Parts: structure tokens; sequence; C-alpha cells
């Protein structure tokens, strides 16, 4: 009724339509309490699949790294940022950890009505992302500011600083604080 999964689940979607899977999803799942926020395609953002931002709350979608996976990919990254969405709006967003006991709730929830596997890590470019894996994020506006909405996202264990190149505009323009979120 609610199940997302069939055939076509694995298999790419030529036309995919982000918005109305949106307005569906804010029906089927979340109560119509996302209304307010804003869902769009990224065509550069390469550094994430899906990213949140937060004044009203924005998601963005990379079309990079979805427009050519399977559905399943592009939905369960899109209700992964809607469960972020969600405990933002309902200022429900305080666990200490990125995904903690309230993500996790709205994650098995919708997995039980839907079949999907919502997770709380990222399920493809497994050797990429595996090496690339020290992130932090500006809690600035740059956050807004495509492509990149804030984050960094290195080999090595090297956080921004002014021996960056793109750094001394970056203060400038922005002036906010680099939060290590993963290691
Ligand atoms: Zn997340
Ligand atoms: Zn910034």
């Amino acid at each position: 009724s609610l199940s997302l999964v069939d055939a076509s689940w694995e298999l790419v979607d030529p036309t995919p339509d982000l918005q109305a899977l949106f307005v569906q999803f804010n029906d089927q799942f979340f109560w119509g309490q996302l209304e307010a926020v804003e869902v769009k395609w990224s065509v550069r953002m390469t550094l994430c699949a899906g990213i949140c931002s937060y004044e009203m709350c924005s998601i963005r979608l990379s079309e990079p790294l979805l427009k050519l996976r399977p559905r399943k990919d592009l939905v369960e990254t899109l209700l992964h940022e809607m469960i972020h969405a969600y405990l933002f709006v309902t200022n429900n967003d305080k666990d200490r950890e990125g995904h903690g006991p309230e993500f996790c709730k709205h994650m098995h929830r919708i997995n039980s009505l839907t079949g999907a596997n919502i997770t709380v890590y990222h399920t493809f470019h497994d050797e990429v992302d595996e090496y690339r894996r020290h992130w932090w994020r500006c809690n600035g506006p740059c956050q807004h500011r495509p492509p990149y909405y804030g984050y960094v996202k290195r080999a090595t264990n090297r956080e921004p600083s002014a021996h960056d190149y793109w750094w001394a505009e970056h203060q400038k323009t922005c002036g906010g604080t680099y939060i290590k979120i993963k290691e």
C-alpha cells in the first residue's frame, strides 16, 4: 500500500520527478509537516549525495551522483534528508550524534512502512568515501552556498586552515567555524 519496493526499485528512473516524490513523501511519511521545505537538484554537487541547510529548511540532491543510479538510491537519499528536515522543523534535533535515536526512529518507521532501507550511512561509491573520510562542515552561511554547502572532506586528517588557497575568501565572505563531523 505504502510499499516502495518492486522490480523497478532496483532500476534507473530515466525521468525522476523530484517535486512529485517530495510531495508524496511529505504526505505519506511526515504527516504533511514539511510543506515549507525546499527540495532541489544540484547539478554541480559531487561531495555529498544529499544535504540539508537550515535558516526555513532546504534539501539538495546530487544530480551527478544520483541521476544514473537505481531509483532506490534517489528515494533512500531523499527520505534520509527529509528525516533531518523533520527533526529540524519540529525542534527535535538535539541528539549529540548526527544520526541519534530520534533519526533512527523515523528511519525504522519509514523502512517498516515501505520495505526500503534508509540507513545512517551511505551505500554507494564505497571506496571513494571510505578513503575520503575526514569531514568538516562550516556552521556559517556558506552552508547554503553551492557547490560544497559548507562541507570539506579529505583523505587525511588535516582541518581547513589559512594554508588552504581558498581560505581568505571564505573568512572574508562567510567567517564560520569548521566543525569536525566524521573521521
Ligand atoms: Zn544524515
Ligand atoms: Zn563558511
